[PDB]
Order: structure tokens, then sequence, then C-alpha cells
């Protein structure tokens, strides 16, 4: 099944390659803001209403770029962006991945780096970094008290990287196998999750008191179901992380909720390179592309043989993401990023 929808497409300069994207949706006064990793840096779109008469979608304008001099392939906003006018100037909190295998946290005005904090050699990680997440921590004081950046990589290790009012505070933790996914808890930054290559899913509270052993919990995708049986990525559902969703590169999917088996299971029409995009607003809802062929299904977790398909592009996607209105999805090709709406998530 189809989808009523509208697209605009943004033509990216002809020696741009696009590697990512996303939405800069934890911070609320920067929500429309778009970030696209590419060869040479990150260049900025703000998403608003459109000017001629009779167009509730919205339009992309680019504002800036972020010069990097090699390719951005993960990128995480963090809560602290904001905007103020008066020259109106950006202050943007970025964690990324470059191509040089380090772990960046950039702090900029608009365009100019002001500060970048860099994790690489022999600190950082060994091989190619594959996910990253950023965490803003607040002590019972209320301020800012840590900025927390965790990683995962190849190497089979997850890094711990917390900027403190104390300095730099580093750790690393064994994986068992590559990590692929990595994501801190929605409402709990003292917790995270992490997808590993061979189905392995570690829940982690990175602030208890390094072993072998450091989860809380260990769930695993393996007896339920590079390409193989798994592992694309999982991610939180819901607000306060009341659920998991896990996605394997062959489309096999599975949800837990928060006799010892998921409380769903599934399979996508197409395999999921990228793993799964899960829904801002309604949890039983998530998006996964067949990226090579250029296809997005969207899946209700609840209710099987709804096989909506609401995108076809003709042409390889490289990345997606939802706007956390919930109805807009921005999708980067290899030569174009498209800012698309589902009306019937309007809205």
């Amino acid at each position: 099944g189809s989808m009523t929808l509208s697209s605009n497409q943004y033509q990216l300069p002809l020696n741009v390659r696009p590697y990512t994207t996303t939405w800069c949706s934890q911070s609320p006064s920067c929500s429309n803001l778009l970030a696209i990793g590419h060869d040479t840096g990150i260049t900025i779109y703000c998403a608003s209403e459109e000017q001629t008469p009779g167009s509730t979608g919205l339009t992309l304008q680019e504002l800036f770029t972020i010069q990097t001099g090699l390719p951005t392939l993960h990128l995480s906003f963090s809560s602290s962006c904001s905007y103020s006018e008066n020259s109106p100037v950006y202050s943007l909190f970025l964690a990324c991945v470059c191509q040089d295998n380090t772990v960046r946290l950039i702090i900029t005005k608009n365009e100019t780096i002001i500060t970048q904090h860099v994790l690489g050699g022999k600190s950082g990680h060994h091989n190619f970094v594959n996910d990253i997440d950023i965490a803003d921590v607040y002590s019972a004081d209320n301020r800012l008290a840590e900025q927390v950046i965790a990683s995962v990589g190849d190497d089979c290790t997850l890094i711990i990287w917390r900027l403190t009012d104390e300095g730099p505070i580093l750790a690393g933790y064994p994986l068992s196998s590559p990590g692929i996914s990595v994501q801190f808890r929605p409402s709990n930054p003292n917790q995270l999750i992490v997808g590993e290559r061979n189905g392995n899913i570690r829940i982690f509270d990175w602030t208890l008191n390094l072993v072998k052993n450091p989860w809380l919990l260990t769930l695993n995708t393996l007896p339920l179901v590079g390409i193989a049986s798994s592992l694309a990525n999982v991610r939180w559902i819901g607000s306060d992380g009341s659920g998991i969703l896990a996605m394997c590169k062959s489309g096999a999917w599975l949800r837990w909720n928060l006799n010892l088996l998921p409380n769903v299971q599934g399979i996508s029409l197409f395999p999921s390179l990228l793993g799964a995009c899960p829904h801002p607003r309604y949890m039983d809802y998530f998006a996964t592309a067949h990226s090579q062929h250029g296809l997005i299904q969207l899946i209700n977790t609840y209710e099987k043989d709804s096989n909506s398909i609401p995108i076809q592009l003709g042409m390889p996607i490289v990345d997606f993401c939802w706007h956390q209105d919930g109805s807009h999805l921005a999708i980067a090709t290899e030569g174009s990023v498209l800012l698309t709406r589902l009306m019937g998530f309007t809205r």
C-alpha cells in the first residue's frame, strides 16, 4: 500500500557526497535544523513553512557549512544547541565521527568551530567507528555537569567519554563482537543500549562502580531469528525508553517492552542495511529502508499485513530521519536531500 505525501528535493553541490542526516531534535529551540554530514564537513539547513499561497508543507533553506576537510560519517546533536537573534547566531554542539576514525565534539558559532575536542590516536577507537551518541548530564545543582559521548566500533569496544567540570574522563568497555549501534536512554542519560554485530544487546548504566562484564542486562537476537542473520541496529522506544527495538540486516525485527521472549517479532519486506528508524511520537511505528533500491517501508509493530511503502525513489538512499513533528522525513540520496511529508501523520 502507498501513502499520500508531498516531497521537495534539494540538489547538493555536484562535488558533495552525503553520508548522514539528522534533525536537531534534542534541543527544542533548534528542532527545525537539519544536518547533513558529507565529504568535507557538515551542512546545516533550516526547515520552515513555504511562502507561496497554499502550502502547509515545509521548505528547506541552506544556512552554512561547518568545514572539517574530511568525511563526516555519523552525527548527533546535543540538547545544548541554541539560537539567538542579535546577526543571528546558532550555537551548535555536535558529536560526530570522521573518516580518520576520530570521535569529536564540535562547538560552533554558525559555521565557525570555536572549540573542537578530538578523540583519536591511542586513546580512541583502533578500527572503524560505527555509531555515536551524546548526552547532557545535570547534577542536583541543575546546571550542566557533563557532556557524555558514547561510541562503538569494529575494535569491539564501547568508549565512554565524559567532558566534566574536572576535565575529560575516558573509559573503554569490551564487547564480544563489533559495536554497531549505541544510544542513550530517553529520560535517563545514565543508561545506554549497545547493539553488537552478533546479536547481543547490552544495556548499561555507565555511572555505577574495569571489568569484563559491566552490563546490567544482555538481550540477544540470535536464538530468536557485514550482512548476515544479525544485526543492523537497536534503539530505545518511547519517551521514557520503555521499549527496545532491534533490527537485523535481513529485515527481521524484534520489540521488547519493559515468557522471556520478545513481546513481538516480524520481518520487513526488504533487507535493512541501515536498521530501523523509530517514529518520534508513535512508538508502534518505525521506518525501514531498502537502501540500495530506494524504498522505505513504514511498519506498525502491532498490525501485521500492513505492507505500507510510502517511499520509492528509483535510486539509492544514503540515510533518512524523522522530523520531531512525526510527519516529515528527511532522506539523503547520493546527490540530493528530500523533505517528505506523510499526510496520514498530519497534524
